[PDB]
């Protein structure tokens, strides 16, 4: 059927607790969906989100989960000229990766080590942040996942009030959610930002220097 039915199901299908987006609100359908952090859903829960997800809702990934957490970066293209294509292709290679409807690049990771507060942005260039960490508490989009740029009026918009829908895409290749050394990743940008300016923030290296 439709891609966010199938990538809905895909996420589920490997363990992880998906939560459906209202229409109007734009938030998820539940309050408390910080909850499914940790547990799942109901065999009468899930039902009924996945009959509002193939209804049309768009659907949320709740980060923290089995460790799971999602970086954010607010740019693909500033991504790839910061760590490189190689490698770029190499991490979006081993764990899954999206693009976002803004532009930007979503690569989701396991990590024993889960900032246990939190800490963002990770990394910034001209005392802006580029990429936040969302772990419990937090959610991202899913595939499939698309938004009518009709009614953003801010400039965290590229689209502002365009009549124009984007979605929730693959990077390349659909792959399972990976285990990443995450303090080893984030040494990693570190060493390849410093030369261009992209540098590690305040509690992020508090955190990252243990
Ligand atoms: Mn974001
Ligand atoms: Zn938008
Ligand atoms: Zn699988």
């Amino acid at each position: 059927s439709s891609e966010r039915i199938r990538y809905a199901k895909w996420m589920l299908e490997h363990g992880f607790n998906i939560i459906p987006i209202d229409p109007e609100s734009k938030k998820p359908v539940l309050k408390e969906w910080q909850k499914y952090s940790h547990e799942m859903p109901s065999d009468e829960e899930k039902q009924r989100f996945l009959k509002m997800i193939e209804e049309g809702y768009n659907y949320a990934i709740p980060g923290g989960q089995k460790g799971m957490v999602i970086m954010d970066f607010e740019s693909k293209e500033k991504l790839k000229a910061w760590i490189g294509e190689s490698a770029l292709e190499e991490l979006c290679r081993k764990t899954l990766c999206t693009n976002t409807v803004h532009g930007g690049i979503h690569i989701y990771v396991l990590s024993n080590d889960i900032p246990p507060h939190k800490i963002n942005p990770l990394f910034e260039e001209n005392g802006k942040g580029i990429i936040d960490l969302q772990s419990y508490n937090s959610y991202v989009l899913g595939l499939g996942s698309c938004v009518n740029h009709l009614h953003c009026t801010t400039d965290k918009c590229p689209w502002k009030e365009q009549n124009y829908t984007t979605c929730y895409t693959l990077y390349n290749e659909l792959k399972e959610i990976s285990k990443v050394d995450l303090k080893s990743l984030l040494r990693f940008l570190a060493e390849k930002g410093k030369r261009l300016g992209i540098t590690l923030s305040k509690t992020a290296k508090e955190w990252l220097e243990g």
